[PDB]
């Protein structure tokens, strides 16, 4: 009947001899009371992805936004934004009453993290994320604290943890959620009492309390476009400049920017020239999911872009 295998200490497959392997086991059945045995069984089906280590590793004018742009800004793409957004516009609604994040972000970032649900990964989050901990020393910790959540996720939401499937570095459904942001930020916003990052209404909800919990502020301005060059200027999402300083630099903004003292200076590629920015605190807060000024452009933009092709 009841079979505790306590004899069965040393578990096969591609982590068999591996010592951080061994440690994680140790790890999760003592502060986690996870067994030893049941953890192996897991473990020895775990594979060692070589590409996972490879993607892993791997990270003018000349028109690099425009050819980042039409990756995301398509027919095709708007118009199945469009398809999600009325689809989904209750808990879209919802989601802006509730946490301040509009519509046109939430719907920007599930389309540019995975087509709307169309591509959501191949990879077993287990393989990447055993893979990541147990043979990459660079973010063995950081993967390793993944993997425990992941596991634990997989525990409470009763799932089996050799089925989910996503990116190659462990990312999760809808919004490509990490197993800690599912810890930390993810949210039951469809009201059954689980959250499930494949549902898209708890995905929805989770991506808006994300941002939130990021400083998102509710009707603030993402960026400004400038009129004007500052080519004397660092640019980037993460530099700093006070609107003054940005005058003196030859820049003046297409919109008023309120009572914004300070910005950061963006500057988009667009073949012909350079086309600068005032970025805000909430297009930083877009950049809190993916640390890319390309991205968060991206992002806002398809937004935009889906919001525009809604009204018609
Ligand atoms: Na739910």
């Amino acid at each position: 009947m009841v079979e505790p295998q306590h004899n069965v200490m040393q578990m096969g497959g591609d982590f068999a001899n591996n010592p951080n392997a061994q440690q994680f086991i140790d790890k999760m059945v003592n502060k986690h009371g996870f067994d030893r045995q049941q953890l192996q069984e897991i473990l020895s089906q775990a594979k060692r992805l070589d590409s996972v280590l490879r993607l892993m590793d791997n990270q003018g004018p000349n028109g690099a936004w425009l050819r980042y742009r039409k990756k995301f800004i398509t027919p095709d793409n708007v118009q199945n934004g469009v398809v999600f957004w009325n689809q989904y516009e209750d808990a879209l609604n919802r989601a802006w009453q509730v946490y301040g994040v509009p519509p046109e972000i939430i719907v920007g970032i599930i389309g540019v993290e995975t087509r709307w649900g169309r591509v959501m990964g191949k990879t077993r989050i287990l393989d990447a994320l055993a893979t990541l901990s147990f043979n990459y020393p660079r973010r063995a910790e950081y993967f390793s604290g993944e993997l425990e959540t992941f596991l634990l996720m997989a525990r409470d939401e009763q799932d089996d943890p050799l089925n989910l499937k996503g990116s190659f570095a462990g990312a999760m459904g809808y919004g490509q959620f990490m197993p800690s942001s599912y810890k930390q930020y993810a949210v039951d916003f469809s009201g059954d009492g689980h959250i499930n990052l494949w549902d898209p209404v708890d995905a929805i909800g989770s991506v808006a309390n994300y941002f939130k919990a990021h400083g998102w502020v509710k009707g603030d301005q993402v960026a400004v476009m400038a009129n004007g060059q500052a080519p004397g200027l660092p640019n980037g999402f993460k530099t700093k400049y006070s609107i003054s300083q940005l005058a003196a630099a030859g820049l003046t903004p297409q919109q008023p920017l309120g009572n914004h003292q300070q910005a950061s200076l963006l500057r988009l590629d667009v073949g012909t020239g350079y086309q600068y920015w005032y970025g805000l605190p909430n297009f930083y807060t877009i950049t809190r999911y993916n640390h890319s000024t390309h991205y968060a452009m991206a992002v806002w933009q398809l937004g935009q872009a889906v919001a525009l092709a809604r009204v018609q």
